[PDB]
DNA sequence: GTCGTTAGTTGTGGGACTAAAGGATATCGTGAACCGAAAAATTAGTGTAACGGGTATCCCACAACGCTAG
């Protein structure tokens, strides 16, 4: 059904012409949207070390296994709700 | 008399057909039933308040004299 969903671009004459178009700005704006992010995670990771080590290893876990507050919790010795808490 | 050769058809197949603009479509037919897969939702479990010195910072106010005698 799918597949006899879908029609034949030669089923227009020339669609090569006026069709299937994309338009550069919008790529420059996307990589500009990507170094916008970038240059904020950059900010946040200059940031992290003047917070107490504890809280800054905990984030740094946070951003290599993933808010995973169980396998931190039994990593750390807190249980889940202080380690919740903490984060 | 018989077999290979050459030239002239004859039928058949493959390949061309300005430039500029524009550029919307509609698209049937049906057989059943069970099993497996994964994606989603529902449920079960733990909790602070002030205190001793001692010291880092903040705001907020004030001071930072002048003269006389031994």
């Amino acid at each position: 059904k799918f597949h006899k969903k879908v029609n034949s671009l030669e089923d227009y004459d020339n669609y090569q012409d006026y069709m299937v178009g994309y338009d550069p700005v919008n790529d420059s704006e996307n990589l500009d949207e990507q170094e916008s992010t970038q240059k904020s995670f950059d900010h946040i990771k200059s940031i992290l070390p003047l917070l107490n080590a504890d809280k800054r290893h905990l984030i740094e876990l946070c951003l290599k296994y993933g808010f995973q507050y169980k396998a931190i919790s039994k990593v750390m010795g807190k249980g889940i709700h202080e380690t919740s808490r903490e984060i």
